[PDB]
DNA sequence: CCGACGACGCATCAGC
DNA sequence: GCTGATGCGG
DNA sequence: GTCGG
């Protein structure tokens, strides 16, 4: 049901143009439930699955009959809408900044490059590598990036453990970018016994010229840019987005569940936890006046599934 | 009908 | 400077 | 935009 892409374009419109985040999540939920439905949908009535209601069923009926959606056709022709949608593809430009740029007449890639002085630091790096960040990463390259990260982390301190998460851990043949969960025994929910734990790793990866740029950096989260080294006379590899998350070592299982995703899977799982009277974040699962109690004991990813009475789903089956 | 929609880190800004 | 809200991101 | 109660 690849064509019924339609829902994704509608979601993107609502987020970027309408600034209607709940419509955006509604369409993405519908897109997700349809994407795992194992038959070729033949009518909106059939599609009207949890999260598909009347309005999306009507849109699906139009799309099946004609191959297009007039609502999208109008959105694709509208210059302001299409310009706002385009500017949000630069990392760091969201729907508010995109509309502000378009209001000032900044509407194309050319315009951004001419007006670089008007971008914050994140946006400037997102513009700089705009083309590269569009490309996906083949798993073969992800494997090499994994080896660099884990080996350099080991050189800093053999007690670190770095785990590559995201779509890579879900077994995807290509990834949007690299996600690294990092733990160290000196950083638990009970204490922080060593400072600079994330900084020293970031610094080492910069020192060997793997990390090339920083988008944001605090005590526990790094978001930046990296690049594989290339061989003599070879074209350079594209620059890649890299995220590193330092998680308390005793909260690894909640963190690797979060960082493995997908984002929709996490949303569904956490919503379901709420219905079961728990709340899950990347640190803890806590029972719910609806006030979170104390963290429940967790010794495995499966324990989190057990609490909310879901059967265990391996990462490869979490790609929603 | 209508409340409720996952959860949170870092950058930036207003107000102080 | 800090605090809280907002924007943007994973 | 959708849905449980
Ligand atoms: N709104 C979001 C976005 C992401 N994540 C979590 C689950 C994701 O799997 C992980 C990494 O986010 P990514 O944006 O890198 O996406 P993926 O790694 O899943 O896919 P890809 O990088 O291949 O596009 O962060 C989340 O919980 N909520
Ligand atoms: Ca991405
Ligand atoms: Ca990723
Ligand atoms: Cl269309
Ligand atoms: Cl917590
Ligand atoms: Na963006």
């Amino acid at each position: 049901n690849g064509g019924i892409d339609m829902l994704t374009e509608l979601a993107n419109f609502e987020k970027n143009v309408s600034q209607a985040i709940h419509k955006y999540n509604a369409y993405r939920k519908a897109a997700s439930v349809i994407a795992k439905y194992p038959h070729k949908i033949k009518s909106g009535a059939e599609a009207k699955l949890p999260g598909v209601g009347t309005k999306i069923a009507e849109k699906i009926d139009e799309f099946l009959a004609t191959g297009k959606l007039r609502k999208l056709e109008k959105i694709r022709q509208d210059d302001t809408s299409s310009s706002i949608n385009f500017l949000t593809r630069v990392s760091g430009i969201g729907p508010s900044a995109a509309r502000k740029f378009v209001d000032e007449g900044i509407k194309t890639l050319e315009d951004l490059r001419k007006n670089e002085d008007k971008l914050n630091h994140h946006q400037r790096i997102g513009l700089k590598y705009f083309g590269d960040f569009e490309k996906r990463i083949p798993r073969e390259e992800m494997l090499q990036m994994q080896d660099i990260v884990l080996n350099e982390v080991k050189k800093v301190d053999s007690e670190y453990i770095a785990t590559v998460c995201g779509s890579f851990r879900r077994g995807a043949e290509s990834s949007g970018d690299m996600d690294v969960l990092l733990t160290h025994p000196s950083f638990t929910s009970e204490s922080t016994k060593q400072p600079k734990l994330l900084h020293q790793v970031v610094e080492q990866l910069q020192k060997v010229h793997f990390i090339t740029d920083t988008l944001s950096k605090g005590e526990t989260k790094f978001m930046g840019v990296c690049q594989l080294p290339s061989k003599n006379d070879e074209k350079e590899y594209p620059h890649r987005r890299i995220d590193i998350r330092l998680i308390p070592k005793d909260q690894y299982y909640c963190g690797v569940l979060y960082f493995t995703g997908s984002d929709i899977f996490n949303k569904n799982m956490r919503a379901h936890a709420l219905e079961k009277g728990f709340t899950i974040n990347e640190y803890t699962i806590r029972p719910l006046t609806g006030v979170a109690g104390e963290p429940l004991p967790v010794d495995s990813e499966k324990d989190i599934f057990d609490y909310i009475q879901w059967k265990y789903r391996e990462p490869k089956d979490r790609s929603e």
